[PDB]
């Protein structure tokens, strides 16, 4: 009863140019979010992208195939929304 | 290990009238998100505020206390990033 995801943590230029880049893997994801932040917060580098998948089987793919630049945090878990 | 959460979904210029709103009602939430949506799906009324919170507790005392206008869908769940 939940869904896997992965948030891409960091700065918004560097995420969009990340999301040029998976575009090209659109097979291992199945939704990407636009870049976002918590309000208040984004002082910083700490601008968002969640991406959902299928199973975690699906997510191992992503981020076995997708290389993510290092000043990029990468973070898995769950939702059930 | 879970995060409660509230996401609403709708027009982006509700979204952002509603944010005016639960500015008042700062206690009652822990963060709230700028507005997103998933790529490729806003061409509708898709566009999305997350909401978290400390406890399911102050979760209902928010949808409790903070009216939200028909025209938003409201679900509730967790998270765990």
């Amino acid at each position: 009863n939940t869904t896997p995801i992965v948030e891409l943590k960091g700065d918004a230029n560097t995420l969009k140019c990340l999301r040029y880049r998976f575009k090209k893997h659109s097979t291992l994801y199945t939704a990407v979010s636009s870049t976002w932040h918590w309000t208040g917060h984004n002082v910083k580098k700490s601008a968002i992208v969640t991406l959902t998948y299928d199973s975690e089987w699906q997510r191992d793919q992503f981020l076995s195939q997708v290389k993510i630049p290092k000043t990029i945090t990468v973070s898995t878990g769950f939702m059930s929304i």
